[PDB]
């Protein structure tokens, strides 16, 4: 199922990858997140992840 929790790092390239793209393509975001699937993404941000 999911790997470990997430970490700073793993947040990060989100965060750079929801700044550039733009919110949303969380298909685009999850081949980048070689870990944590569109669901996984989409939840990260959706919950606490929420800068922007």
């Amino acid at each position: 199922l999911i790997k470990g929790p997430w970490t700073k790092e793993e947040d990060q390239r989100v965060i750079e990858l929801v700044q550039k793209y733009g919110p949303k393509r969380w298909s685009v975001i999850a081949k980048h997140l070689k870990g944590r699937i569109g669901k996984q993404c989409r939840e990260r941000w959706h919950n606490h992840l929420n800068p922007e």
